[PDB]
């Protein structure tokens, strides 16, 4: 079960807060260790992203009972002295983003199975989401960096900071944010579809959603790759390093997938149940290329 930290607790596991793996919406993120040896990844309070007591306790109610095999589950938490702090298992093989064109993509290449394997259980955990009793929660910040591999290279969908249950300003993140949504003013379940859909762009592709240093017609990943796809040359996107390691038709159920994720406008974009059917099809393909 959740378990409630004291501060001072939370100071010793991270020693006071040395080790630093980024900054996230509910703040920056520290490595930490428990009394029982388990790696943790604490999140502590930012500013912007913090109110008072009342308003982190529906939070922390709706994180404990968030509960699925491709979510990063809340270990624990933290509110004393106005500290607020979420307390996360420490996933060892990192982002997906890392994996694909981060440090880790320098030594080592992701295959194409456990890519889709990836693109399944991320798919999996966001359908959950989207399915939640009660109540739809809204991730509102998919992408690569958010989805996290265990030791067994299984995806987990993190950082729930700006989740929430189904004002204009900036929201999501570059090359992620629902096209229509300064249009509509609110992001739904498929603007976490079309999220999705450059996630599966970046996995087909191994290319950053943009990138100012390609040339000027591959600036934007969407924008160069969906003329290809639509024109039946899906191959001059794959990824290099997994070019022949891949079935030709889980390859052409994936980009399709992922061509409707990126429609333009939300109700033509399909479902994550939707999604989620259409990759475990891929899936098996993919397994019985023998």
């Amino acid at each position: 079960s959740i378990q409630a930290f004291t501060l001072e607790y939370i100071e010793v596991a991270t020693e006071r807060y040395k080790t630093l793996i980024g900054e996230g919406g509910f703040g920056s993120v520290y490595r930490g260790t428990l009394n029982d040896g388990q790696e943790v990844a604490v999140k502590v309070r930012s500013a912007t992203s913090t109110q008072g007591t009342r308003e982190f306790d529906n939070e922390l109610n709706l994180l404990s009972a968030i509960q699925h095999e491709n979510l990063v589950p809340l270990l624990g938490y933290c509110n004393e002295s106005d500290q607020q702090i979420l307390v996360y298992p420490f996933m060892s093989n990192g982002s997906l983003q890392d994996r694909l064109y981060g440090e880790p993509a320098k030594r080592k290449i992701l295959d194409w199975p456990t890519r889709l394997s990836i693109a399944l259980g991320a798919a999996r955990g966001l359908a959950y989401l989207h399915t939640f009793p009660g109540r739809s929660v809204i991730h509102r910040d998919i992408k690569s960096s958010n989805i996290l591999l265990d030791h067994s290279m299984c995806a987990k969908v993190a950082n729930f900071g700006f989740s929430k249950y189904a004002s204009l300003e900036v929201r999501g993140t570059a090359g992620y944010l629902d096209p229509e949504y300064y249009k509509t003013q609110q992001l739904s379940e498929k603007s976490d579809v079309f999220s999705f859909g450059v996630v599966l762009l970046e996995i087909v592709s191994g290319r950053e959603p943009l990138n100012i240093k390609r040339p000027r017609t591959e600036w934007s990943l969407v924008e160069w790759a969906t003329p290809y796809i639509r024109g039946s040359k899906v191959d001059e996107i794959v990824d290099p390093g997994i070019k022949g390691g891949y079935h030709a038709e889980a390859m052409w159920r994936v980009v399709e997938v992922a061509l409707q994720c990126l429609e333009p406008f939300s109700t033509y974009r399909p479902s994550m149940v939707a999604i989620v059917r259409e990759l475990e099809d891929a899936l098996i393909i993919e397994n019985n290329a023998s």
